[PDB]
């Protein structure tokens, strides 16, 4: 139908030119990116083979499948009726062979890092990222042979019998066995990665590229599975005609798989990439909020440098500022702050950071942060306020602070207790002295 039509067309579109841009700032990227670490400089040499592969489907495979396919009622030439199956067989040839050959070098990294250490180094990958891409071409010569141009319409030169036969070993060497074997190494490197690292930087890049492969695997399987699947029911299908249904049903499957196929070329380095920095991120916004409250400032410097969230909250909703202001450590606060740290951040309960630094007595770290614009009168679910926390635990210093960066004294909680209450009942009478003051700071002031 026209409405089918328009649907994939504009699917089509939209993974071409997010594909191509992803793709294409993936090579520019990995491609003038120096990382600091061997092992990690040929896991991008890989995921750059990858991005290659993904950007030939996407240039070369999808604008013809697009117009000569769907979009249009062939005019690309004998030499792209044979170029089209050529490249895209050798393309999912070069991908499953990239999987497998990254899935080995991480398993005997892991399993076998004694020899792994001495026995691989980039030059090595880069011979067989060629080997890959050589042996690919290779396999993907036999597509020239079964398909070419009659009439003018691009249609197999071989009998069904044979097109069977190369297309039932095709489905099998380029998808079934290799992302099979990629799968167990990859399920394997990361069960004796766990056994390896409870015994500089390697295991993160091992860590890194266990998790990439992985999801890389993942997305090719579940977008390619469905593609091979229908491969499969074309060489072991039954008799002539079927119910109406039956015909609907692999219509709309085949419909279905072509599009997907494009799907997981397009959007492959946005995957891994977003897993991959999830974990990255998540253990670096853990590591801030320790080396906040444990008082380490080279640990934070460096941390924050390494591009760690610093407003980051944690299960209780304490932010980096909160415990650093919490524990009483001035430099990291100011740290803090510097790379911009929500002064005003809120917990489960509704505390700042000015609430914690009130409880404990920390008057250098209360200025500073209401020097960097902290809201004094910012109450609790309760109704306290930094001033209530200061003047109940005997905090002259801060409440004359939080007074003159105009606190209020009416300020009450749910248990109808003001600031003045609590520094009379916890027997700070040199407190409420002053709080009784700025209470009748509207009478002085306009009398006197
Ligand atoms: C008997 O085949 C199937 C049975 C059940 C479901 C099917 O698709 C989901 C298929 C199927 C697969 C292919 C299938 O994979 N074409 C090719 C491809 O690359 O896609 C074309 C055609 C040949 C040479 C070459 C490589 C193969 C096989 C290009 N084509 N194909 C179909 C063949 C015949 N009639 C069909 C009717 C319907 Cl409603 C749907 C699919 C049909």
């Amino acid at each position: 139908d026209i409405y089918s039509k328009v649907l994939v067309t504009a699917i089509y579109l939209a993974l071409f030119v997010v594909g191509t841009v992803g793709n294409g700032v993936t090579l520019f990227t990995l491609a003038r990116k120096k990382s600091l670490q061997s092992l990690q400089s040929r896991v991008d040499y890989y995921l750059g083979s990858l991005a290659l592969s993904d950007l030939l489907i996407l240039l070369f495979a999808l604008p013809v499948e697009l117009y000569n396919f769907i979009w249009v009622h062939w005019a690309f030439g004998d030499a792209g009726c044979k170029g089209y199956y050529f490249l895209r067989d050798a393309c999912t040839y070069a991908t499953a062979l990239n999987v497998v050959s990254l899935s080995v070098e991480l398993y005997l990294a892991i399993c076998h890092p004694f020899k792994a250490k001495t026995l691989m180094s980039r030059s090595r990958t880069k011979k067989f990222i060629s080997a890959i891409w050589l042996a690919s071409a290779l396999l993907a010569i036999p597509m020239l042979f079964t398909m070419g141009l009659q009439n003018l319409v691009c249609t197999p030169i071989v009998d069904t019998a044979t097109l069977r036969v190369v297309i039932q070993l095709n489905t099998f060497m380029s998808f079934l066995f290799p992302m099979l074997v990629a799968s167990i190494l990859n399920t394997v490197a990361a069960r004796r990665l766990t056994v390896m690292v409870h015994q500089p930087g390697r295991v993160q890049a091992l860590r890194r590229g266990v998790l990439v492969l992985r999801a890389v695997v993942i997305a090719f399987v579940v977008c390619w599975l469905p593609y091979h699947v229908r491969r499969l029911m074309f060489v072991y299908i039954s008799d002539e005609q079927w119910t109406t249904a039956l015909f609907d049903f692999y219509h709309y499957f085949y419909m279905l798989s072509n599009a997907l196929f494009y799907v997981s070329s397009a959007i492959n380095p946005i995957l891994y990439n977003l897993a991959e920095d999830l974990v990255e991120d998540w253990e670096k916004a853990r590591k801030l909020l320790e080396a906040a409250r444990k008082g380490q400032d080279d640990e934070v410097r460096i941390l924050l440098a390494n591009g760690a969230d610093v407003n980051t909250a944690d299960e209780t909703g304490f932010t980096p500022l909160h415990l650093a202001a919490w524990e009483g450590h001035l430099g990291i606060v100011e740290v803090l702050l510097k790379n911009g740290a929500d002064v005003n951040a809120n917990d489960e309960r509704g505390h700042t950071p000015l609430h914690l630094a009130a409880y404990t007595g920390h008057l250098e770290i209360v200025e500073v942060l209401l020097k960097n614009g902290a809201g004094v009168n910012a109450t609790d679910v309760i109704g306290t306020a930094p001033l209530h926390l200061a003047a109940m635990w005997g905090h002259l210093e801060i409440v004359e602070v939080l007074l003159k960066n105009g606190a209020d004294v009416n300020a009450q909680d749910k248990f109808g207790k003001t600031p003045f209450d609590l520094a009379i009942d916890n027997g700070n009478e040199d407190i409420a002295e002053v709080l009784q003051k700025a209470a009748t700071r509207e009478l002085e002031v306009l009398f006197q």
